[PDB]
């Protein structure tokens, strides 16, 4: 890391923004692959929607129509979702997170291709609501859960690819990058395998749309997933693309009010998507508020985002390997890694290296991380992990290092 | 109505907490059954959550699990879900709305309970969300959808509870209060027989948790769901509460991070109720600013609440009564609606209504509100529907009636 880039990690022009990291200036929090902080303009625009628009043909209920309408075409626009030129609005359904717009899909999508003795493909790097629902509709199905598998490296291989995705498979759904490791995989290649084999292509971005550019044009995808709170946005919004011929052809999830047509006594007409899979009122303050995240994204330029994050991960892996009781759970290359990067302090449990953390005022977090069968995978019952994100900077991870440092001789070798 | 009574509604010693209606002293927002004006505490209790406390072992963490709890005793106290004297903080889960409660009741009980031939009950008030998913599930377990019916009073009579809830039935699932004509239905009555019949009682409490006492234990239901949207909470959170026993036996609904004990690549065991039932990140600011509202609520007095809609409700249908040319769909008694009057203007349709309703500053709903089977039914394809709550005042009442003799003047029998 050269001079330029250290000294650019040292500045930070972005904390000032998020009103709990002025209001506790000691603390870093690393655990942003966790949840987001939140920028001001975001939590205040949640409040304002409340102090003015609030409702569910008079003027506030219009309103409130229209900033549902302009927060979709502004998430459609942000994951690449365009014509024309105009937004897919129309293909951004809301769910309350990540976890519900995969269970959505595995019921939905899996209701509608799956057949006994297909198989369904997913990753080992996946995080639980990535699996667990693919583990219900496959008994429900008759389908099989197969499982791509990771290199030395922490990748999956185009050979592992083309051998575990034959054709049987009809859905493949994998994360864009790991929540414990930060690998990013290559989605596009997988697509491309799962659409050779006449299978759809389902994939995980919770935590890539919060760190690199998601197009879901050009990631070849049938449908695509992830949680407005990891990107800066409000809690209990999530937001599901699909395709829209696909989204037609996939029945409801949610049944009742507003994703309706009509309805009699014994029978009911669906409306069209994406209010078939809407049911219920939703959250238009969160989703006003989710559009007002982007907003602040765009702003920022999720360019110069990347480009700081890069260097921020590039420097916390720098870092925790000039630590040698430290085990990196992970690529030791800092540019392998999205945002997370899981470790260890070796012969010391992560719930003693995040308690020493907190009392030095560092935020990580330790466990499974819900990802579980990957830890499983490594060999590992659980680990610490620490994450990044454009409002960190050297000074968050060198406190970080330094209480690495004090876990060491409390727990170490020496004791 | 005494001269006391009218200068109890004239007076208004509400309206300034909520900070929409100050801001906007020419509206008279009658839609509150479709969602309620949000206090001033509650909008800043979401944002003073985000500000302080925002996180997923560390503090900001540890202090965002203790909302969450300290939330659901409140809201279990607030039905009066108390053991020791302890709220049943345990038996709380939160979901989106109401929708979401009744499709995971629809689907976990469903699975749980339904065997083929089996009789599924609801009334035909329900709102569509308390239709569609029996509906569903019906059709996937072989079990049949029986409807209890009304009287010329718009009321289930006890001996349409005897006919309909035969041995046969199973799940019966029925609305404590209809968003449309305002009934009250006796179900604590409905409990008796269908729990004498082996079947499970659901009750929809959308209608009810705003405006009258509702205690879970009184009522003897098995299940009970509201939305706190519609008690001045904000939007996003829904609440199922379930007798103990019964959440342990139901099967999970969403599955994924968080609602796990283990996870391994082909199996899942499953957290403790209520965790068991919530998948993935939770609204935390949501959950939190529920709990807001139901403090708020508490300080207002709910008895002192219900004595002043109840004069509002009587003050609203007697001043409906006075013109001729409005046909009101429920009782002529004020006293028989808790909330909601449904209404037309004869030969006009209810978008017009609304129309000029909205261009006087009234905002009233127009259309079947969610319940086409009940409109059905009454031969109505659409209606007008105003709504009270402890925030109106005669005034708002006056002015819906001088729009309604502006809406007579232009579209009614003289022109
Ligand atoms: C956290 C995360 C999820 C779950 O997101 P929720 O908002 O909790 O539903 C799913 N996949 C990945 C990769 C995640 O990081
Ligand atoms: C409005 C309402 C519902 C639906 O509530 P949501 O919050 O939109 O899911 C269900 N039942 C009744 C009686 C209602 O009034």
């Amino acid at each position: 890391m050269t001079d330029t880039e250290v000294a650019q990690i040292t500045d930070n022009p972005y904390k000032a923004d998020f009103p709990i990291l002025a209001a506790n200036p000691k603390v870093a929090y690393l655990d942003s692959a966790a949840t987001s902080q939140r920028p001001r303009v975001v939590i205040e625009a949640q409040s304002r929607f409340y102090e003015t628009m609030n409702a569910n043909l008079y003027r506030w209920s219009v309103d409130a129509t229209a900033a549902i309408e302009d927060a979709r075409a502004s998430i459609a626009k942000f994951i690449g979702a365009v014509d024309n030129d105009k937004p897919e609005s129309q293909q951004i359904i809301f769910t309350r997170n990540t976890s519900e717009a995969l269970n959505l899909v595995a019921s939905s999508l899996g209701r509608y291709a799956l057949k006994p003795g297909d198989d369904v493909v997913i990753s080992i790097m996946e995080h639980h609501s990535n699996i667990i629902p693919w583990q219900q509709i496959c008994k429900a199905t008759g389908a099989n859960l197969v499982y791509l598998r990771m290199n030395s490296q922490y990748q999956i291989t185009p050979e592992e690819i083309a051998s575990k995705i034959t054709e049987r498979a009809k859905i493949v759904s994998v994360t864009h990058v790991s929540n414990v490791l930060g690998t990013r995989n290559d989605i596009k290649a997988i697509a491309k395998r799962t659409h050779a084999m006449g299978a759809y292509m389902v994939v995980d971005a919770a935590q890539s749309a919060p760190h690199i550019l998601v197009n879901v044009h050009d990631l070849d995808c049938d449908l695509l997933a992830f949680s407005a709170h990891k990107m800066c946005g409000p809690m209990g919004i999530g937001v599901l693309w699909g395709r829209a011929e696909l989204l037609n052809a996939m029945p409801p999830f949610l049944t009742g009010g507003e994703m309706i047509d009509s309805v009699t006594e014994t029978g009911a007409v669906w409306a069209p998507v994406p209010e078939k899979f809407e049911a219920g009122t939703q959250d238009a303050a969160g989703i006003y508020a989710t559009g007002a995240a982007i907003k602040y994204l765009n702003g920022l330029d999720m360019a110069k985002i990347e480009k700081r994050e890069e260097l921020l991960a590039r420097y916390l892996v720098q870092q925790l390997c000039t630590l040698d009781f430290v085990d990196i759970v992970g690529s030791k290359l800092g540019q392998n890694h999205v945002g997370a990067v899981a470790f260890n302090v070796r012969g010391v449990h992560p719930h003693d290296v995040s308690s020493i953390l907190d009392m030095n005022n560092v935020c990580i977090r330790a466990g499974h991380h819900c990802a579980e069968p990957l830890l499983i995978e490594l060999h590992e019952s659980s680990t610490c992990r620490a994450s990044v994100a454009f409002y960190n900077d050297k000074h968050d991870i060198d406190q970080l290092i330094e209480g690495l440092n004090q876990v060491w001789k409390i727990f170490g070798s020496a004791v």
